[PDB]
C-alpha cells in the first residue's frame, strides 16, 4: 500500500482523501484503506462542534506547511482535504516522513 491511492493533484493543490476516527488518543495517520482510496486518520478531538474537523485541518496544516480546507465531507467520516498550493511530490514526501 502506497499513499498515492489517496491523493490527486488539481490546479489548486492536492486533494487528500481521508477517513477519520474521532476520540483518538493521538492525532496521527494509522493506515491506508485500499478499497476506498483513503488515508485512515485518528483524530484526538470529539466529533462535536466541528472540533474533529478543526483538529484534522490543524494537523495537516502543520505537517504540510500549507493551508488545508475541507472540500467534501464536513459532516462525514470520509473527508476530502484540499492542501492548497502544494504538489503531489511534496505531499508524498511529507506523508512518508
Ligand atoms: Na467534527
Amino acid at each position: 500500500l502506497y499513499f498515492q491511492g489517496s491523493l490527486r493533484e488539481t490546479s489548486e493543490g492536492v486533494i487528500l482523501s481521508v477517513i477519520v476516527a474521532p476520540n483518538a488518543r493521538e492525532t496521527k495517520i494509522v493506515g491506508i484503506d485500499g478499497t476506498r482510496g483513503r488515508v485512515k486518520v485518528n483524530v484526538a478531538a470529539p466529533p462535536v462542534k466541528g472540533k474533529a474537523n478543526k483538529e484534522l485541518m490543524k494537523f495537516f496544516k502543520k505537517l504540510f506547511g500549507a493551508e488545508v480546507v475541507i472540500v467534501r465531507g464536513e459532516t462525514s467520516r470520509e473527508k476530502d482535504l484540499l492542501i492548497k498550493g502544494i504538489t503531489k511530490k511534496e505531499v508524498i514526501e511529507k506523508l512518508e516522513l
